RNA sequence: ACAU
DNA sequence: CGATGT
């Protein structure tokens, strides 16, 4: 139960669930923001919080760093690990930009390799992450 | 129950 | 209190 501070950290932030989606990541040390989705007008949490994983796999491989990500999402952390997100939100006109989103980021997963740890934040210990949206 |  | 997920 050591916190590893050479590391990313990402999270998801909403308005609703399902509802408007963002996400960023951010450096676990300095709290610096290396990166921040635009909102996506209609998604959930859990679709949020895969799609900030997948994307701090992309930025870190692209810097040919091998830090951990963390994240709170016990969801998020299977999905990736299986490359598949399980999301019950349906399919239509008003979701079809954050599954274009699901879709190409599982399209990642299974044409690119990496070995980023993706570690669970233990925020019963640890207090909130620090990519935190301080909205609850 | 657990994580959000 | 409501939701998304294992
Ligand atoms: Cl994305
Ligand atoms: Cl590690
Ligand atoms: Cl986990
Ligand atoms: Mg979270
Ligand atoms: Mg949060
Ligand atoms: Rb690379
Ligand atoms: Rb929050
Ligand atoms: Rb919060
Ligand atoms: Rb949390
Ligand atoms: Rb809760
Ligand atoms: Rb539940």
């Amino acid at each position: 139960e050591e916190i590893i501070w050479e590391s990313l950290s990402v999270d998801v932030g909403s308005q609703g669930n399902p509802g408007i989606v963002e996400y960023k990541g951010v450096d676990t040390k300095t709290g610096e923001v290396l990166f921040e989705r635009e909102p996506i007008p209609i998604g959930t949490n859990n679709m949020g919080e895969f799609l900030a994983i997948v994307h701090g796999l992309r930025y870190l491989k692209e810097r040919n760093s091998r830090k951990p990500i963390y994240s709170d999402s016990q969801t998020a952390i299977k999905w990736v690990k299986d490359k598949k997100a399980k999301s019950t939100l349906v399919r239509n006109e008003e979701t079809a930009l954050i599954w274009k989103l699901v879709d190409e980021a599982e399209e990642w997963l299974n044409t690119h390799t990496y070995e980023t740890p993706i570690l669970k934040w233990q925020t019963d210990k640890w207090g909130e992450i620090k990519a935190d949206y301080g909205r609850a």
